[PDB]
């Protein structure tokens, strides 16, 4: 179901789509989400995924968090997708801009390992702070599941495609 992407690699493929509009017209078996240690999805593609499911996905995550207490730097959680998805991995992606390492990258892709196909943003990017062409590098170094990539701004799609 996933079409018009560019393909990377033998397992990589990227598009320049709205991961939100992108997941209700494929609902995937997994959408990947760019989430924080606490899962408070307030901007980003976690803002946005969040208030595409009427905020069920933050009612569900706090849920989560009052039981099991945060995730770590470069770890995961299998939650619900709701109306997106089957299921959403939260993937928590170092964070620049609060002095977090960003060797963790890698570990947060490893993640992606754990699932066969996985609809997703670049981890890290934006207002985490991180060079979106290092997060694409290493997403191909890593992962080796089928995995595709929506990226919103135009701009940074033109530019991850023609340095790749
Ligand atoms: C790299 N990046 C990306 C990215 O998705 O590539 C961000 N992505 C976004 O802000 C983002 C915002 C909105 C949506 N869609 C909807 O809300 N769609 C429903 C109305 C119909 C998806 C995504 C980002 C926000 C800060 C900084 N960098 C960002």
């Amino acid at each position: 179901s996933f079409s018009g992407y560019l393909k990377l690699t033998d397992n990589v493929y990227i598009k320049n789509a709205d991961i939100v509009e992108e997941a209700k017209k494929v609902k995937p078996t997994v959408v990947v989400n760019a989430a924080n240690v606490y899962l408070k999805h307030g901007g980003g593609v976690a803002g946005a995924l969040n208030k595409a499911t009427n905020n069920a996905m933050q009612v569900e995550s706090d849920d989560y968090i009052a039981t099991n207490g945060p995730l770590k730097v470069g770890g995961s959680c299998v939650l619900s997708g709701h109306n997106l998805a089957k299921h959403c991995l939260h993937v928590v992606g170092p964070n620049v801009n609060k002095g977090e390492d960003i060797q963790l990258l890698k570990s947060a892709y490893e993640n992606f390992n754990q699932h066969e196909v996985l609809l997703a943003p670049l981890l890290s990017a934006g207002i985490f702070g991180a060079d979106p062409i290092h997060s694409l590098r290493v997403c191909v170094d890593t992962v080796r599941t089928n995995v595709y990539l929506a990226v919103f701004d135009k701009n940074l799609y033109d530019k991850l495609v023609s340095s790749f």
